């Protein structure tokens, strides 16, 4: 949810 869930969001874009 934290800083991650900014590292996770993107990934979003990664994929």
């Amino acid at each position: 949810k934290w800083k991650l869930f900014k590292k996770i969001g993107a990934v979003l874009k990664v994929l």
